[PDB]
DNA sequence: ATCAATATCCACCTGCAGATTCTACCAAAAGTGTATTTGGAAACTGCTCCATCAAAAGGCATGTTCAGCTGAACCAGCTGAACATGCCTTTTGATGGCAGTTTCCAAATACACTTTTGGTAGAATCTGCAGGTGGATATTGAT
């Protein structure tokens, strides 16, 4: 395979110590170094099963080794590494209560937000106590699909199966529930560097950029970006300037700050949507300009590589092409969800009925 | 090699809680009941040729009876191939979003009933003939 990297590494660091070379060149060199050491994540560290399929994933923001996960049957799990304290569990109905959105609480880490097929955007503890419901369908067969949160703004946002989005405060205060789309809202997210423009994606083959404080007039939006197929995810950058989008058939798109309408590059990659599989969500890496996605081969997709395996692919953002591929037998499932740690030293993967941890090996000999 | 105790097996019967689904109120709306009246379809009546009932009888083609005799049914048996049957593998099948069809609803369109004319394509009617139709004779293909 490819993975060639080269450079005059330490020199640049000293160049940075002299002021000659600019910081983005440093960021590029250490991005390459990060890829080189990610070539040693090949040894899969840990595996974890449980009951009904995995649907949503989330990282403990402050802690590297802690992670939370939510199932197809409303079964939530909280798991920490190097603890061995037999991780924490909570069950649900198990049939039609699929948790589908899951973000940690920025305030109380022993709390968590959740969006469920039951029709209940809730705030609940890992010990089982429901602290507070935020919204409700009040009529079954109409449920939520999307959820996200912001701490700098102290806001909650959630999306439906019909095309209307809801926006609440941390203490209630609902001033929202206007309709935005014609179909289900697959993903949604707020800017981390801003507080008052939003992004939402839907089955309508359109992804919309809103201004949550200015617009109130039922599709008096700010921007609307089209696509050729429906969209499973539209995720913001940490920096805030790059919006990543991933469709259902075969595509990834990078939109910029600079003219949201036009895209900067198209990254073709197979992640074909499917009914009983968990929907695929590309994701950023929090401290570089990389992209990470899970692959799902299609015999009809125009493959550039002659070898098409199920594996975790890692591309470069501002170029378009690939830079690394992680693969491990005994894990021949399809990695629906993949998310790097906010810390930057660990990767979590959610496959059907399985959760995988990929971190570096070392510790050749103890003393 | 039998019927007659027992090991084991499995249909039946029971008990109990859960799942399926029979049973049972209220709203929506196609669908069903009165009602008079018309003109096309049943029923009535004659008749009368055309089709059939009857039936007599006179050979004779055809049906009935007996002989006798070899090909057909059936049976003891019965090798060995063909296939049930368990017991383990292996393995494939049951359950667990969306696009692509299928379904309404108004408008716009196709085209098929309607009704008379009239000549004409086609059936009733008969008039000549040749392709059967029957008998008589010569070769042969099965015996």
């Amino acid at each position: 395979q490819i993975l060639p990297p080269c450079r005059s590494i330490v020199r640049t660091l000293h160049q940075h110590k002299l002021g000659r070379a600019s910081w983005p060149s440093v960021q590029q060199g250490l991005q390459q170094s990060f890829l080189h050491t990610l070539d040693s994540y090949r040894i899969l560290q840990k595996a974890a099963p449980f009951d009904r399929r995995a649907t949503s994933l989330a990282w403990h923001p402050t802690h590297p080794s802690t992670v939370a996960v939510g199932s197809k049957g409303g079964d939530i799990m909280l798991w920490n590494f190097g603890i061995k304290d037999k991780p924490t569990f909570i069950k649900g109905i198990g049939a039609g209560g699929s948790i589908t959105g899951l973000k940690f609480n920025p305030l109380n880490t022993n709390q968590f937000y959740a969006s469920s097929m039951e029709g209940t955007t809730r705030l609940q503890d890992f010990k089982g106590n429901i602290l507070r419901v935020f919204a409700s369908s009040d009529t079954i067969n109409i449920w939520f699909c999307s959820l996200d949160v912001s701490a700098s703004s102290r806001m909650v946002v959630t999306g439906d199966n019909v095309g209307n989005v809801i926006l609440l405060n941390m203490d209630g205060k609902e001033l929202w529930n206007l309709r935005m789309h014609k179909k289900k809202v697959t993903h949604v997210a707020l800017n981390p560097c801003c507080d008052w423009f939003l992004a939402t994606a839907s089955v309508d083959q359109t992804v919309k950029i809103w201004d949550l404080r200015q617009v109130r007039g039922k599709a008096s939006f700010l921007y609307s970006l089209p696509h050729r197929h429906p969209v499973n995810a539209a995720c913001f950058s940490p920096d805030g300037a790059r919006l990543l989008t991933t469709d259902q058939k075969s595509e990834i798109r990078v939109y910029s700050a600079s003219q949201w309408d036009c895209p900067l590059g198209l990254i073709p990659h197979p992640h074909r949507h499917f009914q009983h599989l968990t929907p695929i969500k590309a994701a950023w890496h929090p401290r570089y300009n990389l992209i990470v996605v899970g692959r799902y081969p299609d015999p009809n997709f125009k493959s550039c590589t002659p070898y098409e395996l199920r594996t975790i692919d890692v591309f470069d953002g501002n170029s378009g092409k690939m830079m690394c591929q992680l693969y491990d037998p005994e894990s021949s499932g399809i990695s629906s969800l993949n998310e790097f740690n906010p810390m930057g030293d660990t990767l979590a993967s959610a496959m059907g009925y399985h959760i995988l941890i990929w971190s570096q090996e070392e510790a050749r000999t103890r003393k």
